[PDB]
This record gives C-alpha cells, structure tokens and sequence, in this order.
C-alpha cells in the first residue's frame, strides 16, 4: 500500500517524504525546485530528492512539471539520469499539489574534475565517449538538451558519466551554438554537438574554449577560431541586412585546429574539427561521432542503444492547469520503479 510519510521544514520549505528516505539535507535551491541529499533505507543508496516549486501555480509551471516527469520516466540509459522514484503526499487528485523526484545522488559534476586535475587522453576519450553515448540515446527520442555544459554532467569516482539538468533557477553562453544566440527560430539537435565540441576542447586544454562576456563577444570569439561564414553558409541566410552586416565585418579565416590544440591526440583534433562547424548541417552527429577512430577503445555498435518511442505530442497542446495536474497525477500513479 501507500508508504508512511513524515514532515519537516528545511529552509522555510515543507518536505513531506516517505519514511524510507532519511538524513535529508539541502544541496540546492531555486525558482524551479529544491534538492536534498538523503539515504534510501530500502536500497542502501544515497539519493537526490527534488521537490518541484509551485508545480501547478501557473500554466507554464504545470506544463514543466508534466514535461519533467514524462521525460524522466522515459530515460533508461546508463549515461543519462534515471528516475528511482516519484511520489506525492496527496492521497487523491483533489489533494495533489506537490511532486518529488528521486534519482541517484550525484555530488560531483564534470566542472569539478576539470578544475582539479589535468586529464589524460584516455580520460578525455572515456568522458567524451559517454557524453556522446547518452546524447545518441537522448537524440533518438527527438529530445534536444539545449543546455549541455560541464555543470550538467555528473561524474562519479569511477569516471562514469550521466547527462542531466542540475539547474534550479560556468556561463551557459560559453557552450551555446552560434545559431541559438542568433535567435535562429527553428534550430535542431546539432546544437548539442556544438556544446560537446566546446566541452571536449576544454577537457583537452583545461580552459574554457570561448569564454565570451556577452552574446556579441561570444560570437567574435567563435569566429576567431572557425572563421566568418563562407559563401555556402551565407546562402542559408535569406536576410540581406544580416548578410551585408556579416560581409562588412573584418573577415576572419578559419584556423587549422591542429595548429590550435597543441599536443592533443590528432584523432581528438580531427573529431573537434567535425563538431565545431558553424553550419550545423555539417556537424558530425552523436551516432557518427561514436564510430570515429578517437573512440576505438570504447566504441561498440552493439552497446550504444536508442530510446523507445517517446510520445511528445503534449508539447503542442494548450491545456488547463488542472488538466496538466491530472495528467501528471496519472504519471505519478503509473510509475514503476527500476529493479
Ligand atoms: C522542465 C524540465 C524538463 C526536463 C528536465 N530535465 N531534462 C533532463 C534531460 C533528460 C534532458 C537530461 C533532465 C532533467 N531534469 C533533471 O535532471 N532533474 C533532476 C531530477 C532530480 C534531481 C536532480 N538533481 C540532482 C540529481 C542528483 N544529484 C544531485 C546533487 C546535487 C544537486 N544539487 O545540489 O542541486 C542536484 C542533484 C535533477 C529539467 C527541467
Ligand atoms: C555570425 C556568424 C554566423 C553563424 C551562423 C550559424 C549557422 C547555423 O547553421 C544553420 O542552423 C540552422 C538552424 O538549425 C539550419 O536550419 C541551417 O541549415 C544551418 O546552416
């Protein structure tokens, strides 16, 4: 039946969780939610418990809540966050006002690793391999992460990496594809490969590749490496004023990456070239990057799985808060823990 719950206040926040979850201490807080570390007595594992903030107080919050539960319930991959539990104190839908999501506790992110050691090439290989493996899986479900950066990549003592979203309220713009910042209205998956490129570069050199101070600086820093748009790419911009603006800048040539990333594995350099192309249609995909000779030690085409079909049709619906709430509630109730 239903577990026995208990109540406590942590930081002017009520946490009402099943008894199984003990030793709650706050680790993160913000507009989106708050998180406590906890011990799961049933399994012996340390867990993160995320309580959504105001999950049904607005239409946008209500859809986000549903969006996040659905996505997390779907992700079943070693290199992506998985859901251990989801629960509510509510005994009925008419009572339903709070949602808590439980996953493995992940205390260290890739950002921590990159500050605190200079990585071997085998170390870069393993980490980048695992990011592309999770992304291949995420991209197969027609999900775009949009915010890949070191602080959204958990890494454990054993160097095993999981993609998630740690955010609850390392500038995002440093890792962002040039078209996101251009407000290109219809961008795609390949934006995530730009980010992987930036993270891989930083793993090789130990420093941010493009530490822009704003969006304009960001773009300048990008063009110094990859060059001003060519003829073919200028064609894919139908705006004349954009083209004339770009043509009126000091033209930057493309740098040879092998000349920039000095002393990196030539294979890593070649892979980087394929990731950090301005024209997103030319970027290497996650599935393709996995088969690149840089990962010969890791690649197994038979252990790089794709997602089950993911029904995302809700994204295009405009619904009432209590419709989003009832749907979220169906998802809480139907949840089956992993073994
Ligand atoms: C509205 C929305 C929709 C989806 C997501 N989302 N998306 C994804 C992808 C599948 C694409 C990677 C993942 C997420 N959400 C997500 O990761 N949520 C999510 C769910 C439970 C716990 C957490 N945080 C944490 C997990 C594990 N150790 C942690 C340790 C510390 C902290 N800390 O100090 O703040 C947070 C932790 C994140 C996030 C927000
Ligand atoms: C100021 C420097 C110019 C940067 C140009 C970025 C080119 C982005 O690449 C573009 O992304 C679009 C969005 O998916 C695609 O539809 C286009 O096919 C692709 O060329």
């Amino acid at each position: 039946e239903r577990p026995t719950f208990y109540r406590q206040e942590l930081n002017k926040t009520i946490w009402e969780v099943p008894e199984r979850y003990q030793n709650l201490s706050p680790v993160g807080s913000g507009a989106y939610g708050s998180v406590c570390a906890a011990f799961d007595t049933k399994t012996g594992l340390r867990v993160a418990v995320k309580k959504l903030s105001r999950p049904f107080q607005s239409i946008i919050h209500a859809k986000r809540t549903y969006r996040e539960l659905r996505l997390l319930k779907h992700m079943k991959h070693e290199n992506v966050i998985g859901l251990l539990d989801v629960f509510t104190p509510a005994r009925s839908l008419e009572e339903f006002n709070d949602v808590y999501l439980v996953t493995h506790l992940m205390g260290a992110d890739l950002n921590n690793i990159v500050k605190c050691q200079k990585l071997t090439d085998d170390h870069v290989q393993f980490l980048i391999y695992q990011i592309l493996r999770g992304l291949k899986y995420i991209h197969s479900a027609d999900i775009i992460h949009r915010d890949l950066k070191p602080s959204n990549l958990a890494v454990n003592e054993d160097c095993e990496l999981k993609i998630l979203d740690f955010g609850l309220a390392v500038a995002t713009r440093w890792y962002r594809a040039p078209e996101i910042m251009l407000n290109w209205m219809h961008y795609n998956q390949t934006v995530d490969i730009w980010s992987v490129g930036c993270i891989m570069a930083e793993l090789l050199t130990g420093r941010t590749l493009f530490p822009g101070t704003d969006h304009i600086d960001q773009l300048k820093l990008i063009l110094r490496l990859v060059g001003t748009p060519g003829a073919e790419l200028l064609k894919k911009i139908s705006s004349e004023s954009a083209r004339n603006y770009i043509q009126s800048l000091t033209q930057m040539p493309k740098m040879n990456f092998a000349n920039v990333f000095i002393g990196a594995n030539p294979l890593a350099v070649d892979l980087l070239e394929k990731m950090l192309v301005l024209d997103s249609d030319k970027r290497i995909t996650a599935a393709q990057a996995l088969a690149h000779a840089y990962f010969a030690q890791y690649h197994d085409p038979d252990d790089e799985p794709v997602a089950d079909p993911y029904d995302q049709s809700f994204e295009s619906r405009d619904l009432l808060i209590d419709e989003w709430k009832s749907l979220t509630y169906d998802e809480v109730i139907s949840f089956v823990p992993p073994p």
